[PDB]
RNA sequence: CUAAGAAAUUCACGGCGGGCUUGAUGUCCGCGUCUACCUGGUUCACUGCCGUAUAGGCAG
């Protein structure tokens, strides 16, 4: 109810990639721009999120402090995207901000990794380890994912993140490693 | 509400003996394929990590 400094990031189109690859590379610029930058009370907000469309966002809405956003505008590590996307300026926030939920949460929709560690620890067989794990223990989470196709697996992958409910009261807290919610809400407008 | 309505084909068996198909040959001449392109499908709604219970620092 006190962090009223926003830092928006408008996404323009480019012919060499869609918005999903720009959201993945900008996701790397956030994991290395915040995790390799510093500042716990700096979060991000995705305003084009839709759980029925599998989208991530059509315009970034950053939320930081006064100097937490006043010193990130002149970032030479924020270059490159100045030619690919567009920027803005600082603007005030309204009084009643709705308490929304946006953060990262990893789900375990695969029993093959726990079947590998369970084959190295439990000593399961083919039919005993294959039958000790039922088919209903795995599930695909249809949230807004990001194809973070980095140098761990060569093919395209998905993204996992869990959001929170909507509310009106303010409950602030410390941001996560990617500028999300982990016990503290964020405004959504 | 039908050219309506109904129905046991059964049993058995030795095909078998013999043969010379041969002789001879020219497939020939000629030919313009060519211009243009973003694979990033997800070459698996994903691949290995504290709990065989959904909680994660992952190479993402």
């Amino acid at each position: 109810f006190t962090m009223d400094h926003y830092l928006d990031i408008r996404l323009r189109p480019d012919p060499e990639f869609p918005p999903a690859q720009l959201m993945c590379v900008l996701f790397g610029k956030l994991h290395q721009a915040l995790v390799a930058q510093g500042g716990d009370r700096i979060g991000v907000s995705f305003p084009d999120l839709d759980e029925s469309r599998s989208r991530l966002g059509e315009r970034l809405r950053i939320h930081a402090s006064a100097d937490d956003l006043r010193a990130l505008l002149a970032r030479p590590w924020l270059e490159g995207l100045r030619d690919h996307l567009q920027f803005g300026e600082p603007a005030v926030v309204p009084h009643p901000t709705p308490y929304r939920q946006v953060s990262r949460v990893q789900a375990k929709s695969n029993p093959e990794r726990l079947r590998r560690r369970l084959m190295r620890r439990h000593d399961l067989s083919e039919e005993e380890a294959r039958k000790r794990i039922p088919d209903t223990v795995a599930r695909a989470l249809d949230l807004p994912f990001v194809t973070l196709r980095s140098q761990s697996t060569g093919q395209h992958f998905r993204l996992f993140i869990r959001h929170g409910p909507l509310q009106v009261t303010a409950e602030e807290g410390g941001f996560t490693c990617y500028g999300l919610s982990k016990g503290g809400f964020v405004p959504w407008f």
